[PDB]
C-alpha cells in the first residue's frame, strides 16, 4: 500500500532532508508491498535530491518563525487536505533532524479494526512518573490536563496512523490551537502539549518505545532504530531562523 510521510523544513532546516531522504530509503518501505510518497514543506526552491524521483512532492510554504513553524504545523498538512486522501492510506511525521539506523516495516502500522493512530514515548520521560509529565496546567488553555492522570507523555517527533484517524487529529488541533488564539495563550510545549490532550482523549493503537525516538550520545536500554541529530554540533548551531 501508500504510505504518506509528512516532512516540514523551513529556513535552514534543508540542510537535515539529504540524510534522511537517504536513509528512509535504506529503511523505510523495503519490501515490495510499500511505495513511499515524501510530502515536503520548504521556504526553498530546490530540495534534493528532486527531479529524478517522482514521488517526493515539494510543496511551497514560506517561513513563519519559532514558535509559530511547529504551533500550525497541522495547517500546513491541511492546505493540501485532498490529495492526501487520493494518494495515501497511512500517515506519520517525521522530525527535521531524524534519521533511520535500523529497518523498519509493517510493524508500526495501526491495525484497521483499531482507532488508527500512533505516538512515540518521549525519551526524556519515559523512565519517569506522571508528576513529572510537563502537559499544560493553565485551565483556560484548550491543552489544560491536571494531576494524576495522562499515561504518557507522548512527543511531536513521530506521529501517525490512518490517513482518515490522522487528518480528523489534524483537523481537530487545528481548531483548538485556533480556539487558544482568541483566547490569547500560547501552549508551552505545543505541538505536544496539544497532542497529548488528543492521545488522552483517544489514545494511539501503537505507543513506540524511544528507540524510535534516540537522541544522539545517549546511553538507553534499547537498540537504535530512528535517531535524533544533534543540534549543538557545530555543523548545525541550535540557531536557524
Ligand atoms: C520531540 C520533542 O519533544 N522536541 C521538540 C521539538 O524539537 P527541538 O526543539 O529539539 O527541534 P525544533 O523545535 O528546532 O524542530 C521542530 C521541527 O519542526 C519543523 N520545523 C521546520 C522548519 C522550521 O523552521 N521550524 C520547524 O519547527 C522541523 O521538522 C523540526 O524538526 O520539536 C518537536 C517536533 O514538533 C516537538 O514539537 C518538541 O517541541
Amino acid at each position: 500500500m501508500r504510505i504518506g510521510i509528512l516532512y516540514i523544513c523551513t529556513g535552514k532546516y534543508d540542510i537535515f532532508w539529504k540524510d534522511f531522504y537517504l536513509s528512509a530509503e535504506r529503511y523505510f518501505m523495503q519490501d515490495q508491498s510499500f511505495i513511499i510518497e515524501y510530502y515536503v514543506f520548504t521556504d526553498s526552491p530546490k530540495l534534493y535530491d528532486e527531479e529524478n524521483n517522482k514521488h517526493i512532492h515539494r510543496i511551497k510554504q514560506k517561513n513563519l518563525g519559532w514558535p509559530d513553524n511547529t504551533l500550525k504545523r497541522f495547517h500546513i498538512f491541511l492546505r493540501i487536505k485532498e490529495q492526501l486522501e487520493r494518494e495515501t492510506d497511512y500517515l506519520f511525521f517525521f522530525n527535521a533532524n531524524l534519521l533511520f539506523t535500523s529497518p523498519i516495516g509493517k510493524e508500526i502500522l495501526p491495525p484497521s479494526d483499531s482507532n488508527g493512530l500512533l505516538g512515540t514515548m518521549h525519551p526524556g520521560f519515559y523512565n519517569k512518573p506522571n508528576s513529572e509529565f510537563t502537559y499544560e496546567r493553565r485551565d483556560a488553555s484548550t491543552a489544560y490536563i491536571p494531576e494524576g492522570e495522562g499515561r504518557y507523555y507522548y512527543a511531536g517527533g513521530l506521529s501517525g496512523g490512518c490517513t482518515k484517524a490522522y487528518l480528523k487529529l489534524c483537523t481537530t488541533i487545528c481548531s483548538w490551537v485556533d480556539r487558544d488564539a482568541t483566547n490569547h495563550i500560547i501552549p508551552i510545549w505545543h505541538d505536544q502539549s496539544l497532542i497529548n490532550k488528543y492521545f488522552l482523549d483517544n489514545p494511539p493503537a501503537i505507543t513506540l518505545s524511544p528507540a524510535y525516538l534516540y537522541p544522539e550520545g545517549w546511553l538507553l536500554p534499547f537498540e537504535p532504530i530512528i535517531l535524533i541529530r544533534d543540534k549543538n554540533k557545530p555543523q548545525y548551531g541550535g540557531h536557524e531562523l
